This record gives structure tokens, sequence and C-alpha cells, in this order.
């Protein structure tokens, strides 16, 4: 059909059809009379998987023969979404598979929709791992993603009476055709026991064994025939586990609970034993697997020339004391040589500055569960504080602040401090975030070892986030500047010479209108609700947090509503406000915000005076595959975090790539995005970081804004009096009370400038041609935000490996 | 190589090799450099499975079009063992697959040995289900086996210090290539709740839902292209199950524990809630599946013309009140019409008379878990006792004895009484067993409805139990009388005209010597122990029970030992005594017997005066695939149950088919076997049933035998004094004390006649030619004990369907 989706050769289409029927018969054991669309999806999935395996075996073989340095990306999260369409894109099979299914009388797009998301993540951090894996395969790096195969990923969100309900994401019920169990590479992981000191050093004994069984999933590179491996561990009891008889067999569940469920508490820390078990489990199994590969090439001096270990936040920080444990206790290296090897191998990526996200594990927990790692941690702390004392003699305060061990009622280990100590490189995820790390929470560590601290501004894969989710945009761009940009996104800059081309302006605007018609239709079919596709699509999709200020969006929405009701016969630019995202199940305030959003919808969407001029939709079950649909259909991207709180953001980048303009604060990658597009092509508003600090020093009094802004007083009176909750008049008193007395994130401080900036958005939207020219200037400067740029920078400045764009042979 | 293993055509061998390499590459994602024997087994298993699926789809389609009456075999047990070699036999692929693997440089026999047993059974009852499934496919019946897919089957037995240790049978760790998950045929099962009475009758409400997900396994018929289905249910929680958040997801295990583990308590009843949940789960899911198939042909008058339900003991007795519940509560039939349908549909097979095996469920359990079935059971009891009262007016004792409800501290439901009431046919499993049912435990039920009670003497499939486990014997028989006997075992009678043929006598004896060399070698390789293959192979393999009298065997062994030590320089026929079987984990006495057997071994096997003249081996982990090895290698089959205790036996039949002679009591099928061979070709000894009753009436005083048999006094003094346990001198006082004071099974009563009969066995073994002629007379009369004869009798006399031997088209 369209050029970027590849050739549909007579021979390819004939083979895909033949192999589809072979899998339907042999693999699914069905004939065409009894087959459901689900059987058809599986037959296609097995057919496309067969094109991966030759390249998978060949790539793994090539790494064995060239023996290149290997990158291990350790994360508790891989937010992969669906695999079928991504696999077709990167193998150039999309047009052939579409033709082949068409000739068998099936619609491929209906089959793609049957695949469950691999929801093995919460949000930004897990999705960055997924984009990175795609980018690492596309740039020919010998990279392994290592995680946990959770039986249940992020919960499915249902709204019930406007309230979030959680149900279990049973993504494996029907099977995962993409994974290959490797029960033969099963490894023991130890917990509890105690430490004996011998003549022969320390020995970890009387431990509980849990088995780690790996599952390999292919990670195809973009059209280069490279297929890397994501290896996810699953917990299995040993066969003598407990071994009256019945209860012993049933009690095997206890050990396998380790790989059972993803913790859904995004950007918040709970010190539960089960989470620490998940952290040690992925680290123990992964490091044995790494060390076994390294020995199949005595001497660990070359370990760091052969191994890079990247730590996705502190979640796998135990990699540091575990590498020390293996190298000292099992391999009998002296401490200093083992430490040299550990530091040169490990690198740490920080993903937040919110203090309630930092991992501080109680000592009593580590003492019970990992008694030897607690010993190794104390030893690291002691030698580290001897370096600080020597660097800054007499500074006893710096010693206390920099300690890996915090004093208090409960002593805790600061896992961030452990990572900085044990890593040759610490990076933030946007330039402003990396600067704050050096100015504030890691100032003391920066002053000791300035050489460690780097920036690696985040990115997104233009494979999933443009070719896959927005083919119409990919094609009109490819008509003008070719296909090379898909693996070299800087080439999009060539589109600036088309900013005054009436044909390109028309095509950009037509793709956007098509994506909006298609998404408007998807809201009717699957969720029975009617939206004007001529309206401006105002979308805020991300996890529900106070720092992301969905409430500031709510305040603007109630303002537009109040202005219409005051002057009903005045023209306004019609809008559909879409807000979506999951709340952490115990995060009460996040749950109230979801309920406020649906409550605003119930008032606004059924006011006849309002008409089709304003709609508020809460988008249910926001996940990767819903992002692929709503982001191509957006006109306005809402990136309105309090300055200094969004480490980077990545949704922001997705929307810039897909032809939305951005209303946002000078926070995270928003700064670099405005810098790349020019500030005149960006709806910047509100406090800068420096303004937030000025407010903190004198004190944030929200009552001042209530007193001075009559429009804002009215909204708080509506919330209080039960305008939006007539049955429970006091349903939102927690929100009012938080906004007036306990707002960490200064929603009122940014209200005036936000509403003013939102007026300028509506103004530009009235002039379609200038709106589309501003969009062209955004798409055309979004090149820097490709995860290929990001990974090439990890590769060169942290890992010491040279990316490659060379095809492997087929 | 040998004729019965089929053709190895140039084309077949070429295709098997090509498809083996396709599965190794595409399915297992390995190349020949990294493949383990386990990968090679899986590639072969997938290659053979591909030959099944055409026939599976075709057979299922044929049943849809012909719409024949359907047989549902309901069992909690299917002791299937390995599938690979059985599949090759019934598809005639064994020689081709052996050639195809040979040409790829692999030994098929080493690959067969990597397959785990499907150990979804304890013993005789579960194995009879497996033989039946093979026989039902071979005789062209439209039959479905329905059970539970247990995650852990019968425990793996390890001996440790001569004691049984149990470990978990994790048979699924590496995957099951034979099964096809059918998540789309998932069905709800209800538990707990309570009963509302409306105008519209009774309603079962506020129930807990557990999902039943079916797994289909093919059951190939012998060379007829018929492939029937064994459907096993697995328990899954619903996705709103429990739905703080984490514990709710972890608490899903509670619901899935239903399909987690096989109860290993053979021939003993424990009234645990979890067992009753397993019983209701298989019945609820199975009956919805049956009723859905029946409606895809309003009127339930034709239900019994379309459905037969066979109950493998009382384990699925709830099928009766469940069919009533569906037909009355959901389909709104009146009670009497629903009961007519239920009785005409259901048939009950009794498998024991030991009172401690009968299921008597406490009423408080059924009241909590299945409140509506308890109501339906009371209603059945009331109407049933009105028939008894009318038949036998005034007989108030008969009313009490025949009640489905037993009085006591705990009221109980007698599930046997429920089955007789609710079934048109009740059968025993051997002629003497069926007679005892009518004379004793069901005398009252026989007198009310004599028409219900039948016999169906048990059988074994000559596919697994001769062609598969003993190819050399199958071939020499086929040289003389052709291949037709494999699906018509009565034809073995033609071998009587070869009883005086020097060539056939030599061939029978040579196969036996070959099987003994091969088995003797298997004891060295896998369990490091040395046995004389010229010795008589005396084997007793079956679950360890007191009624099976392994202790009587022990007493003979200690006697042979004591005779050698008294006259060391006297000739004796050398023997290897092999005893094997599992003890139920809580059955203390069974565990002590295993320990006594190993204790006898430690004394006897290391006495230098004894030499290679006597060996006692305990065969570890007795299971189906070990039976396939040891039964072909046996000379003497030990079937020495107290008369009236072994309902039938089936090991007895296996050994008769494979060229062992039988030392046994007049118990179970032993009677029919001696009747078929002639008593002169059988080592019959001990009390008949009538003798046991004479002893019971006057009282069994074991002290009398101790007083009168000096040889027996000596053994009891050796046991007591610690001759066999020098470290713990009183280790066996429980066994001595049971034998002297509490022996339900009269081990001493049969001792004299057993030792005398064992002398006649040794005498005949000294004359090889006459031993082999007696063996020929056994093999040649073992035809009746084919499960094809058994199933043809269920088919004609219970199910009302005509067996067929016609090929389906390929
Ligand atoms: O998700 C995170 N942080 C986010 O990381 C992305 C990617 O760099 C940034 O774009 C974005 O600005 C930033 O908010 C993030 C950071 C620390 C911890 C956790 C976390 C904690 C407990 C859990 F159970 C699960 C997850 C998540
Ligand atoms: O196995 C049985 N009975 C045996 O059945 C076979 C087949 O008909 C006969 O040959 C043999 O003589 C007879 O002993 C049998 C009979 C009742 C209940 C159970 C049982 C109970 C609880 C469990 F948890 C598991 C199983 C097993
Ligand atoms: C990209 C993405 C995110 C991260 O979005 P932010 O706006 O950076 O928080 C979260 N969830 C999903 C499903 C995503 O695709
Ligand atoms: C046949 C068989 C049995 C039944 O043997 P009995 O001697 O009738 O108790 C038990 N276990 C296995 C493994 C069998 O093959």
């Amino acid at each position: 059909q369209i050029s970027v989706r590849g050739l549909a050769g007579v021979e390819n289409v004939t083979e895909l059809k033949k192999n589809f029927n072979r899998h339907l018969h042999f693999t699914l054991v069905k004939d065409r009379n009894v087959a459901t669309p689900r059987d058809y999806y599986f037959a296609l999935a097995h057919t496309v998987r067969d094109h991966l395996v030759g390249r998978w075996i060949r790539t793994q073989q090539h790494y064995y023969e060239k023996d290149p340095k290997r990158i291990y990306y350790l994360s508790l999260e891989f937010y992969m979404g669906r695999t079928l369409q991504n696999t077709m894109v990167n193998l150039a099979l999309e047009n052939a598979c579409d033709e082949a299914t068409y000739q068998l009388g099936l619609d491929m797009e209906e089959l793609e929709e049957i695949e469950e998301d691999a929801g093995l993540g919460n949000g930004g951090l897990g999705r960055l791992a997924a984009c990175f894996l795609d980018s690492m395969a596309t740039l020919g790096l010998a990279a392994y993603g290592y995680g946990i195969r959770y039986e249940f990923g992020i919960f499915n969100q249902k709204i019930c009476g406007g309230w979030q309900m959680e149900e279990a994401d049973d993504w494996l019920r029907y099977g995962n055709p993409w994974e290959k169990a490797r029960p033969e590479f099963t490894l023991p992981v130890h917990f509890y026991g105690r430490v004996e000191h011998t003549s022969q050093g320390a020995k970890w004994v009387d431990t509980q064994v849990v088995l780690a069984m790996p599952y390999d999933t292919p990670v195809p590179g973009y059209r280069n025939n490279v297929v890397n491996t994501m290896r996810l561990w699953s917990a299995k009891a040993p066969n003598d586990f407990n071994l009256g008889y019945i209860q012993a067999v049933l009690d095997r569940n206890l050990a396998e609970n380790i790989s059972r469920v993803l913790y859904p508490n995004d950007n918040f820390f709970e010190g539960k034993e089960l989470r620490l078990k998940q952290e040690y489990f992925v680290v123990a199994a992964t490091l044995q697997d790494i060390i076994r590969r390294f020995k199949s090439s005595t001497n660990f001096d070359a370990f760091p020339d052969k191994v890079a270990i990247q730590l996705n936040d502190t979640h796998p920080s135990l990699a540091i004391p575990e590498l020390m444990r293996v190298l000292v206790d099992l391999e009998r290296l002296d401490w200093d040589k083992a430490w040299e090897v550990t530091v040169k191998t490990c690198a740490y990526t920080n993903h937040t500055v919110l203090p309630e996200a930092l991992e501080r594990w109680p000592v009593h927990l580590l003492e019970t569960l990992l008694p030897r790692h607690l010993q190794i941690i104390y030893e690291i702390n002691q030698r580290f504080l001897n370096r600080v004392a020597a660097a800054f003699p007499g500074d006893v305060d710096r010693l206390r602040r920099m300690s890996l061990v915090e004093e208090g009622a409960v002593k805790r280990i600061n896992m961030a401090h452990l990572c900085i100590a044990g890593s040759h490189a610490v990076n933030g995820v946007a330039r402003i975030h990396s600067e704050i790390l050096k100015k504030t929470i890691f100032k003391d560590f920066y002053e000791l070892e300035p050489h460690k601290f780097q920036n690696k501004t985040n990115g997104i894969t233009p494979r999933r986030w443009l070719v896959l989710c927005n083919p119409g945009l990919a094609e009109i761009i490819a008509e003008r500047i070719g296909e090379e940009y898909i693996s070299d996104l800087d080439q999009l800059r060539k589109l600036l010479s088309y900013v005054d081309d009436e044909a390109f302006i028309r095509d950009v605007a037509k793709v956007k209108q098509e994506n909006k018609l298609k998404f408007a239709a998807y809201l009717e079919r699957e969720y029975k609700v009617h939206i004007n596709p001529n309206s401006l699509f105002d979308v805020q999709v991300k996890r529900i947090h106070e720092y992301k200020r969905q409430l500031l969006n709510c305040l603007h929405v109630i303002t537009l509503y109040n202005r219409i009701k005051k002057e009903p016969n005045k023209f306004v630019v019609p809008r559909t406000v879409m807000i979506g995202g999951k709340a952490a199940p115990g995060y009460h305030m996040a749950k109230m915000i979801i309920k406020l959003i649906t409550a605003i919808g119930d008032v606004v969407n059924h006011d006849p005076v309002v008409g089709d001029r304003l709609r508020v939709i809460f988008l249910e079950n926001y996940r990767v595959s819903l992002a692929e649909k709503v982001i191509p259909a957006a006109d306005l991207s809402e990136q309105i975090s309090t300055a200094g709180t969004e480490a980077s953001g990545t949704g922001n980048m997705k929307f810039m790539l897909n032809g939305a303009l951005t209303i946002g604060t000078m926070d995270g990658a928003n700064v670099e995005m405005a810098e790349e597009a020019g500030e005149e092509n960006f709806f910047i508003f509100g406090m800068r970081v420096e303004d937030v600090d000025r407010l903190d020093q004198r004190g944030y009094n929200a009552q001042e804004y209530y007193d001075r802004i009559p429009e804002l007083r009215q909204i708080i009176e509506q919330l209080s009096s039960g305008f939006f909750s007539p049955k429970q008049p006091d349903l939102f008193k927690d929100i009012v009370n938080m906004l007036m007395h306990h707002d960490r994130f200064k929603v009122f401080a940014d209200y005036e400038e936000y509403v003013k900036c939102q007026e300028r958005v509506s103004a530009l939207y009235k002039n379609p041609r200038e709106w589309t020219r501003m969009v062209i200037r955004n798409i055309a400067t979004s090149g820097k935000f490709s995860s290929d740029r990001t990974i090439a920078q990890y590769a060169r400045e942290i890992w010491g490996v040279e990316p490659s764009r060379q095809r492997l042979p087929a």
C-alpha cells in the first residue's frame, strides 16, 4: 500500500500464506471452520516469529566469534507493549503480511488488536528500557536486557462510578508466542542464612534456594538483521522445597511469588520485603549468567573490557555488593582488585529527585534477608568515608550526609549513595536534571568525583513512535526526504525547507485530521462516547501524580466552562480535553484526581449551553498500545509539571514527533525541545526552577492566589460547595484542603500564566496554516530526541563501545 | 529392524529428518552445535506430534457429522506414562523414526528415556483409565477422558538410609509437547454461596467462581487413524478475584491450588476439603462441556441416547446431583424426568471392598461447600428410601443400612450408595469381586435392583504392555501367527500348537534372557548394584499396602536366607528378589515395610556365605516407565493378596502377557487367569475367600502359627532382637506387634503353604524346557485380559454402542 511498510513480493506473500496455514493446522490444531480471530492472530504471530529465528541464532553466534564487549541493561521494568507490528516493521514484512492476510480474507489490523501488551512497567522508566533495547539492536551493540518475567504486569484500570478499579493483568492467559523458555539455563538464588568466618574468608550458609528460570524474547534491530535478547527470570521452587506432603507442595507458591506481580507504585518507595526479594533475584541470576558468559571466551582484570552493567535507577543497586561477593567470597580476589573491577563495570542512571522515590532499605531487612551484602555494604561505606575524610579533613557534617548508612530510629542504606560510590559514571536523563543532581542532591559526591557525573538526555525510538503508530506521517515525510531518517532522525531537519510548501502543509494537516477521525471512531466503537473531530485535541497522558499537575489542567477546564456559562453566545475554539493515566493503588490523592476529572466530565459533557464546544474525556486503561493511538491524534501535548520535578519526560518527545504542539513548563527535556524548535514554536509558561526556589525561601502561601484571582476563587468555591458532586457535597474537601494548605507543587502559582498561555494556543488554532507551519518546525527539530542518539552517547561516553549501522548477513 | 515396528520407507525417513531439523531450528531455536539430548527429544516429539494432528481434526470432525453416542470416562486419575513411543507404535512410525534419528547420528532409545512420565495416578485405578483410553480409541468409540491436569503428579520416591523420601513430581518443568491448551473453552465452577427458594424454584447464589481451563491431549487408536481426546481441567482465578492490591494478586494461588497436586493416598479415604473441591471441579466443568456438545447436535429425553457417563469409583459421584441440579434448577425439567435422564446416563465402577477406601463425606463439609447438592442428595435419599420401604415393608433395619445418609457423631453421605441409586449399571472389576459386591457390601441394593449389578473383568492394552515394552516377544509371536493379535489378543491361543516346537521354546527363553541382561545392565548404569542374570527374577511391583502382603514376601526371603545359613553347602535355585512400590506419605506401616525390605537387603546382599545365590533389591520410584522395563525381565509374578482384598489387579495380567509365571492366591483376576491357563500352569496357594471367613468366625490367633512353625518363630525372634537393625534393636517392634496382635490380612495363615509353593517354583525353574512350556501356556491364554475385550463389554452391556475395527481415512 505505502512505501515505508516494505515490498510485498509474489514469492514472500505466497510463503507467508503457506506458513500461516501450516501454523493454523500443526501449531494451533484448528481448521478454517472453527478458527476465531484469536487463532488467526496466533498463526500470524508464529509466521512472523519464524522470520526472527535464523537472525537470532546467527546474531548470538556472531557475538560468540567476534567476542565484543557486552552491555547488560539491568531493569525491574520493560514496558514492551505489543511485539507483532514492531517485528513486522523491523523485518520490513508489514506490506507482505498485510497482502498475505488480505488474500486469506483477514484484516491484519483487527488481528494486531488481539495481542495483549507486555505491560512489565509503570511508565517512563520501563518504557525507556524498551526504547533503549530497540535502539541497542538498531545500533549493532551486543546488548542483553535483564529483568523479571512478572506473571501479572501493570493492573488493567476500569473506571466504576468515576473511580479507578484495579484488575489483574493476566497477559499470559492465552500464551506468549514471542518468548522461549530456557529451563536448561536455570540458576540458584540464595536468601536468608547467616555468615561464617573461616581461615578461607567469609561463607554464606543455611540459605533458602529459589531457582531463576530464564525466558528469552527476541529484540530485532531496524532492517539490519540484528536480533538481541531480552532475558527475563521467573521464580521456581526446588523439588525438595519444604520436603505434611500436600501443604509442602502448596507452600511452593511462597517461593514463586517473587516473579508474580509488578509493583505499581510509580515514583514512590515502599520498603516491602517482597520488593527487595525481586531486586536481589534479578541481580543474583543476571550476574551468574554474565560471569558464565565471560568465562566462555581465571583473570578478572579484563572483566571491565568485556562487561558493561547499566543500572536502571537503584532497583538493581545490589549488583555492586553482589559482584563484590562473587569476586571476593567465591573467586578469592583481594578487596581492592575486586572493587577496581566492580567500579569500572557498573554505571548508574538516576530517574528522579523526588525524595519519596529514593530507595532507603531498613538495615533489619537486609540483615535478615542478605546478611553478607549488609557486611559488604558496611565495608564499602567505611573505605568510602576514609576517602571523604582525606579529601575534606574535619568536615564531619559531609561524612554524615555522604554515608551509605543513615542514622534515625531505623538505620537505612541509601541505595543512591551505594550506586555513586560503586559506579564509574552517574547520569541524569535531561540537561536540567543532570545539573540539579550536581547542584543539590549529589552536590557532595560531585565535589569528591566530578569526573563521574554526566548527562544522557532521554529519547524515544522512531520505529514504534512514528513508523509504527503514524504510518501516514512517516510516508509523507518519506515522499520528500527518503526513508534514511527512520534510523537517523537528525535528517528530519531537511523538512524546514518545506515549511512554506502549500502541498506539504496540506499533507501534514490531512494526516492529523485522518488520525483524529480514526481515534474519534475508536472512542465510539470501544467506549460508546461522541467527540467533535474538528475540535482541538488537548491531551495529557502519563501516570497520575501531584507533580505532573493534572489538577492544573482540571483548573483550566473548569475556567473554560465558567467563561462559556458567563458569555454563552461568544465564540470559543472548540476543544476535546483528554486526560488519562493510572494511579498507584494506595495513592489516595491520585485516585481523587481521577474522580474529579470524571466529575468535571459529568457536569461539562451534559451542559446543553456548552454543546460540542467543550468535552472532557477520561481515557481508560492508558498503556503503550493506547499511547500508539491517542498521540498521533493530539494537537496539544500537556507537559505542565512544576519546574524541577519531571527528571526528563518522554511522552513530551513522542507528541513532538507526531505533529502536536506543546504547552509546558521549563522542566526536564521540555527545555531542550524548546531550545531545538526555538521558544517561539513552543507554548512555554510558568515558574522556572529559580522562581520555585524564591517561593520556597519566603514560603508558598496559596491563600494569596485565592485572594487575588477571582476566577480561581470561583473554582475553589465550586469544588467546596459540591457544584461537581451534588450527592456528596464534601467529596473533594481533601483536594481543596491540599491546594489551600499542603500543595508541594504550587498549582495556584502557575494558574494565571497557564490560562493566558492556553488563550494563545486557542488563538493560533484559529489560523490552521500557521498552526501547521509551527507543527512542521517541531517535527523537523525532534531529531535529537531519538533514543539512537541517546544510546550512541551511552555507548561512546560510558560503555566504551562504537555503535555500528552495518547489516549482518540474512 | 523388526517387522511389528512398521516400514521405514525412503520417503518417510527423508520427511521425518527434514521436519526434525525444522523443529530443532524454528520450534526449539537451537542449531546442532548447542543442542542437548533434551532438545533432540523435543524435536522428535514435535515431529511425531505433527503426524497426529491431521487425524485428530478429522476424527473430531467425523464425530460432529455422524453424531454417534458419546462415552465420557470421568476419573480423578490417568496414569498415562510416556507418550512418544506409544504414539510411534499406534501410527506405525517406530522403524521410520528409528532409521531417521540413526541417520542424524542419534539413538532414539536414549531420547525416549528423557521424557517424564505423565504420573497423574497412584496405581491400578489410574492405569486402568489409561489402558481404557487406548482401547476406546482402538475400538473406534467416540470417547472423551475427563480429568484434572495436576501440576504435580505422584511424588518421586527416593530411598535415604533405606527410608522413602517424597519429592515433588515437577513433570511440566520443561513443557508438555503433547497437550494443547484451549483457553477459549474455559468454564466457571461455583463453590460455597447459599440457596434461595423463589417462585421460579431454587437458586444457588453468592458463590465463589473458579475457572476451569481445558488441556487436550491426543489418544491415538492402534493403526486405525482414530485420535480421541483426553481433556484435563486446570484451575485459574477470575481477573476480579479478591479485587491491598499485591496480596489480592498473590491470593489467586488459593483458587489455583485445586489443580495443583494429586492426592497420593491409594486405597485409603481422607475427608479433606481440598479433595472434595477437586472432585466437584472436574464434575462441574465436565458436565457443562458435555451439555454444550449435546446442544450443538431443547429436549433431554434423547440425552441418554447421546451421552454415556462412566464414573471411575465414587471420586466423580457428584456428577449425579450436578446433572440433577443443571436439569432441575437451570433447564426447568421436573424432578422425575430429570432423574430418569440421570439414571440412564450414569454408570458406576467399584474398585475396592476395603471399608477404609469408601468415600463418606461429612455433611458439614457438603453444607458449607455445595449447599444445593446436599439438598438434592437428601431429596434423592428420601425418594430412594420410599422405594425400599415399599419393596420390603417393615424392614426398618434395611432402611438404615441402605440410607445415603449415615448417622453417628458426624453424619456422612455414603457416595457408593449415591452411585448405586443414581446409576443404571454398577460393575466390579473381576468375577470374584463382582460376586462379593452382591453377597456382602451391596447385598441390600442387589436385592432391590438385581438388574443393575454386572461384572467387567479388568484388562491391559497389549499395545503398551507387549508391542511397546517387549518388542522381541511381539516379533517371535508375529513370526508364527502374524500381527492381527495386537488388536485381537484371543489369537494368542494359536500359540498352544507351538508348545512342543523346539525353535519356539528356544526363542521364548532367549527373549526372556535378553530382557534380563538388558534390565540387569539398567540396574548397574542408573543405581550402581550387581545382580546375577542367571538367577530367577522374583518380582513384586505394586503400591505398598498391608493387604498386598509384601511382608509375606519378606517372610519367604528371610526363610531362604535362614535355610542357606543352616546348610551353606546345599544347592538352591539362585534368585533375585525385586520388591518395589510407593507408600502413601502418611501410611506409617507402609513406610516401615519399605525400611524392612532395605534392612533385609543390607544383611542378605553382604553375607559372603550367601554369594550370588540370593539378592534382595528394593526398586526405587516404581512408575509406569519402570514397569515397562522390569515386567519383561520377570520370571515370577508375586500376586499374594489376602483372598477377597485385591478387587482385580492388573500387574498380574501384564506379567502373564510378558512370559513370567505367577505365584498367587485365589483373589481378583488371579482366579480367571488360572481358569484360562489351567490351575496346573499356575502357582496357586493359600486360603480361598471361604477359608478367610471361617478364620474370622472363630477368631484369627496369630500366636498359634508362631507356636507351631519353628521356622516362623525364628524370623519373629530375628525381627524382635534386632538381627536386621543392629543400631536400633527395636526398630521393627511395630511390625512384629501388628503381625502377632492386629494383622487384618492373616500373613501367618498363608506362610506354610506360600513357602511350600515357592519350593515348587524353584523345582520347575531347575527344568528350563518345562518352565518355558508352562510360560508358553500362560502367554497363549492371556487373550481374555486385553482391555479391548473389557471395553467391548462396557460398550455392548452398559453404554449401548457397537465397537468398530474399521480404519478412518488418513
Ligand atoms: O519512572 C520514574 N522516573 C521517570 O523516568 C523517566 C525516564 O528517565 C523520566 O522521563 C521521568 O521524568 C521520570 O519521572 C521512576 C523513578 C524512580 C523510581 C520509580 C519506581 C519506583 C517504584 C516502583 F515500584 C516503580 C518505579 C520510577
Ligand atoms: O486403585 C484402587 N483400586 C484398584 O483398582 C484396580 C483397577 O480396577 C484393581 O485392579 C485393584 O484390584 C484395586 O485395588 C482404588 C480404589 C478406591 C479408591 C482409590 C483411591 C483413593 C484415594 C486416592 F487419593 C486415590 C485413589 C483407589
Ligand atoms: C511514554 C510513556 C510514558 C511516559 O510518559 P511521561 O509523559 O514522560 O510520563 C508512560 N506511559 C506510557 C504508556 C508511555 O508510552
Ligand atoms: C499396572 C500398574 C499398577 C497396578 O498394579 P497391581 O499389581 O494391580 O497393583 C500400579 N502401578 C503401575 C506403575 C502399573 O503399571
